[PDB]
């Protein structure tokens, strides 16, 4: 249900992700034209910036499935098991093509037996892509420093899109979500909180709200005021 409309900002990202969108909607068109798409896009940027959200939106913008997983979980699994699932991930994916496959914390694999077996499996799976393969693999990373070099070779994640901290609207949206469940006072202006927290990321905001919630309860107050919010921040 997420489209590029539900994504605040990310001008270039969406621009660069159009070719992908178009392709997923009518892959047969691109097949007939003899055109080849990258099919391996890595979103690079800090945590709580909207990478999973943008990816999901890319699958929605093309009204196609969005199959996810986490390079982190794969590594958490017993050796052999992780690679077994990487296998299951792409198998299921081909079953439901076109669509998007989203591997999160891909540096879990890129950056130990488990980690190696999962990496090789992923690589073989991605190298097994034929032209007629209508799957676009999107991965996410915030630690590009540790990402394994092989993942970035042409044919794999040979395309990257940097993603920065959310804009004023994107900040307001996160605050609004996380504000859900909290007794805000009348003076609370979430739009304003959004305006005066430039640079903040998902965590900075999710936390600020919580800390603002503690000063409230810790002082016995039954409602978080704009003050608490402003204080919680510093
Ligand atoms: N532009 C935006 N519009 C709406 N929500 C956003 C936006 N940017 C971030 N968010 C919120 O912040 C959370 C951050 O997680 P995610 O989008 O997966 O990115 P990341 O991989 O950087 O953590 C999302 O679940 C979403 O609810």
């Amino acid at each position: 249900k997420v489209t590029f409309k539900d994504v605040a900002g990310a001008e270039e990202a969406k621009e660069e992700l159009k070719e992908i969108v178009e392709f997923l909607k009518n892959p047969s068109r691109f097949h007939e034209m003899g055109a080849r798409i990258p099919k391996g896009v890595l979103l690079v940027g800090p945590p709580g910036v909207g990478k999973t959200h943008l990816a999901r939106a890319v699958a929605g913008e093309a009204r196609v499935p969005f199959i996810t997983a986490s390079g982190s979980d794969f590594v958490e699994m017993f050796v052999g098991v992780g690679a077994a699932r990487v296998r299951d991930l792409f198998e299921t994916a081909k079953r439901h093509a076109p669509c998007i496959v989203f591997i999160d914390e891909i540096d879990a694999v890129g950056r130990n037996d488990e980690r190696e077996q999962t990496l090789n499996q992923l690589l073989v799976e991605m190298d097994g892509f034929e032209k007629d393969t209508a799957i676009v693999v999107m991965a996410a990373t915030n630690r590009p420093d540790i990402l394994d070099p092989a993942l970035l070779r042409p044919g794999r994640f040979d395309r990257q899109i940097a993603i920065d901290a959310p804009d004023v609207k994107g900040r307001e949206q996160i605050l609004r979500i996380h504000a859900r469940g909290k007794p805000l006072a009348e003076d609370v202006d979430l739009a304003l909180l959004a305006k005066r927290t430039p640079g903040f990321v998902g965590a900075d905001l999710e936390n600020l709200l919580n800390e603002a919630a503690l000063l409230a309860a810790r002082e016995g107050r039954r409602k978080i005021t704009m003050k608490d919010l402003e204080e919680a921040a510093s």
